[PDB]
């Protein structure tokens, strides 16, 4: 009962992130939604809705391919999916090389840097916010 | 996860299922309409009503079903304030929406999304009449 | 009247903050502009454009009254203008009492919590940002 | 001068050049480049948005902007969204798409011009120009 591939990516994310919470206390599914609302194209919105499904849920790149998602979309999701064998800097460098992933990752950083949603702030947060700021600047050069 | 945060996730899953496969005038999935309206809201109470504001027309989603799912009476009343009654005229419908503090705000963001012509392929004369009606209602909901 | 007073408020702010900068080096004039962009009414936008003119520049309250800004607008600006002998805690409590000042202050805290423009984030910012979060929550309480 | 950054100078130039001008909604025109600039993502886009309509002002010219310190690629971007005297609108939109910064600014320009939430009413005379905005908006979206 799906009309468009953007609707499918939503239903996949809502199901996959069901039961997860972000560090602010809210349902995690609203993070890819808030990133998707910052996007400008349907391709960016699809990747934004799924950008944390491979890392955090049972969704795999293989599953997305078998569900009909195009090669450039899945590769764009993989460009914003960190591998353990790489540093965070090498991950952001790999994100910038992808036209769709670069834009989605920028909006992902913006959402993660939105401290207006948080209850407090600790020293562990500012070290994480700092590398977000460095990655945010790198992706805008 | 708090009760309001749980209801907000619950409200999303109820909207996704109810609007599954539905399309709007442009042809895109209708679910993104409540989501775009929600993104304009400021509080979680408003976000919940925004996500469910067009689900009463669905057969599975009723007022008692939402009460059964844990949504409090004030939230459900807000959803009913932005749900047009059977024989109710548009002018009478906007008047009823302003009486509800949450529904009034949600209806404003609903009008903003409906006035967004960046998603339309072409504008006709019928669209002008419809957009003029949204402008009048938008202005009415912003007064004191 | 309101469309012209909004423009006048912009021109008063531009002239008053001219050449001032924030901690990131960006032009400070855009802080009231970005706060005014988050507002929903013309009264809020006017107060937001002028909310740091008394404290940071040579604009006075009598000056704004002389230019035609109504009493409620000037009072709202004063509700978000910290006094000398007033602590930050009492300042936030006083800004919540004014309907327009409360809303503009909320958007002011949102702009001050925007770290997308800072070059880096240190530990001294923890105190400032947590203070802003606490003040943000107090203003949102109903 | 008494200006900090090129962005601030661009603001002051737009403020002066549009001073007293009014838009279709009856508001001060200066807030149009500001609202276009609020949609932009980089400082280069914001500078061009703030100045995207200053060339009509007799004081503001390409030479003036170069004199003030604005880089040539910024000035060329402003000229990419400045329509020529005998140029057709379609040819103007095609020319603005070739410029990376200008394309983005022209999209945000079109979004603001299509924002009918600021309008007090709509007539059928607005149909043609709104359909031109929609057509040009889609044409700039075909890039990706
Ligand atoms: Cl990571
Ligand atoms: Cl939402
Ligand atoms: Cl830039
Ligand atoms: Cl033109
Ligand atoms: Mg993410
Ligand atoms: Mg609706
Ligand atoms: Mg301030
Ligand atoms: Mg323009």
């Amino acid at each position: 009962n799906t009309s468009t591939l953007l609707e499918k990516a939503l239903q996949i994310a809502v199901k996959a992130h069901s039961g997860q919470i972000d560090k602010a206390g809210s349902a995690y599914i609203f993070h890819p939604i808030r990133v998707s609302n910052r996007c400008s194209t349907d391709d960016e919105r699809i990747v934004a809705l799924l950008h944390d499904t491979i890392e955090d849920t049972e969704v795999t790149a293989e599953y997305l391919l078998m569900e009909g998602f195009p090669r450039n979309i899945v590769d764009a999701i993989l460009s914003v999916t960190r591998n353990e064998d790489e540093s965070y800097d090498d991950f952001i460098k790999r994100s910038r090389l992808n036209p769709i992933g670069r834009q989605v990752k920028l909006h992902d950083l913006e959402d993660n840097m939105d401290i207006t949603r948080l209850n407090e702030l600790t020293e562990k947060d500012i070290y994480r916010l700092n590398k977000y700021i460095k990655a945010y600047k790198y992706l805008k050069e």
